[PDB]
């Protein structure tokens, strides 16, 4: 309960710089390329093989595996300093503006704004420009800069709006099976975004675009982490207010999805990261 | 020093039975595949991006990685059975035979033997052939049986030799700049195998083929953890032998690479697993 995670809207000038400043130093010293390819190897792990989940999406495991994932990130910060926490994008809020990309998200003194359509939307504002921050491809291999294109998808013009958090949250079961991207009255599915999508969690990948729109490359872009610690909210939320429904499957649902299973490439179980508060932080809003 | 590592040729009948029957269910659970996984993504992982170094190959971590991978995989293999520990494959004096096919370590009761060419080399007997035993390839995707091709290449013709462990043993430094494929005076980068390769580890997985021929599937075969033990207990004997270097570099090599870094994909860094009885195990020959 001790450490805070904050709206990105309520951070202080020198939190933001101090922040971004963590962030290129764990970038510096070789550490979070660590990062990007945990979630691209998790995400070519298929729990079975020959089946369409894996072990980071697609399935019961997405949150707890992202939980586990922004918690390890969130310690590695606070290694180079430790007064600072992540803080998460509320994007509802910002689906609300006319333009979102006007939200203080995109600011140069944060995370920087949309690509410019004259560079192939490579991202040229902030401190993840190109010349200022190196991204590598799917293989592993360098792949010169940052791009976003903010809703240039018909598929994903919009950010989901509070409407549709609030819709999600009044779901009841955690997970249905068969635990996957077909699971019915499903919470995660919900969330994840499979239901009629794509909405919430997979809808914001694709209105960023770049690197952010496809699984193998999306935390090339820092604000992977921002996106990911609103979802971690959210689920939080959802875990408050449903305070008996527990995690599923709690057995019989494929390896690696289960309740005290090992989540590729760690091990990890869904229950170790199931009450965030014991895993020492809260959200601002709690 | 208090569970003991056999020479393949050691084991009793019963022996062989149980290390085969823990690793199936190790595989039957789902457990065995996060190795295959574990090592395709270390493969893929470069020390720094750009270079051909990668987190467990071609570079100083080499060592230090497969060794953890093993005590990983041991510690699995006795969650099943608490007595069971891997054996290792002793293939410097299999090569002494004329013809290394014909050992033991290839027989129906242990790895089973090799492949099939009328079946495009598909491994058609032992615990692990096609249809006892499901292989995946490079996407982590079902790829239907596991291959292997004994000494059907130019390049390996033939196991690797006493001598050339011997010689291998003579070398004084650990590794040396730039902590690489092209690192000369080197007991890493001999015995890994890049010095008028492939020879020692390197020589081994492309006698064998098949999936052990190639980096991302390697671990497909059981094989391939029985090879990479004789490996371990190598250095283990150049441990020994110099026991006053150390591993290189302690610094300034790439992240990854020194004393104290974390080895991708875990936390664990060189220093923890410098000292295999601290690990909690010992090879025969050390008794
Ligand atoms: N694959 C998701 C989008 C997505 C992209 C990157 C991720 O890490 C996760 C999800 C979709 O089909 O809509
Ligand atoms: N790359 C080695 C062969 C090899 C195959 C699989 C491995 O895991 C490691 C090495 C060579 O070129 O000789
Ligand atoms: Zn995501
Ligand atoms: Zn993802
Ligand atoms: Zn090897
Ligand atoms: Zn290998």
């Amino acid at each position: 309960k001790y450490r805070v995670r904050k709206n990105v809207l309520h951070l202080t000038d020198t939190e933001k710089r101090d922040f971004v400043r963590t962030v290129l130093i764990l970038k510096e010293k070789g550490i979070y390329d660590r990062y990007i390819a945990w979630h691209g190897a998790a995400g070519k792990f298929h729990t079975p093989p020959g089946s369409d989940r894996n072990a980071a999406h697609m399935s019961s495991a997405f949150l707890p595996w992202h939980r586990e994932y922004l918690l390890r990130f969130e310690r590695d910060l606070q290694s180079i300093n430790p007064e600072v926490t992540l803080p998460y994008w509320e994007w509802e809020t910002d689906a609300q503006m006319q333009d979102p990309s006007q939200s203080q998200i995109w600011s140069a003194d944060f995370m920087g704004g949309n690509g410019n359509p004259i560079k192939d939307f490579i991202v040229d504002t902030g401190p993840f420009a190109a010349g200022r921050w190196t991204t590598i491809d799917e293989q592993g291999n360098p792949s010169g800069g940052l791009k976003r294109n903010f809703g240039a998808t018909k598929e994903a013009p919009t950010l989901p709006t509070r409407d549709d958090v609030l819709n999600a949250l009044k779901i009841t079961q955690y997970d249905t099976p068969p635990w996957d991207m077909t699971s019915q009255n499903s919470f995660r599915n919900q969330l994840e975004g499979f239901i009629n999508g794509p909405q919430l969690h997979n809808r914001v990948h694709r209105w960023v675009g770049g690197q952010m729109g496809v699984v193998p490359t999306a935390p090339n872009d820092p604000v992977f982490f921002l996106h990911h610690a609103n979802v971690d909210r959210i689920w939080a939320v959802w875990q408050i207010i449903h305070r008996n429904q527990n995690y599923q499957p709690m057995k019989n649902g494929p390896f690696g999805q289960n309740f005290r299973d090992p989540m590729y490439p760690w091990n990890t179980t869904p229950e170790d990261v199931m009450n965030h508060r014991k895993l020492g932080y809260v959200y601002d809003i709690e």
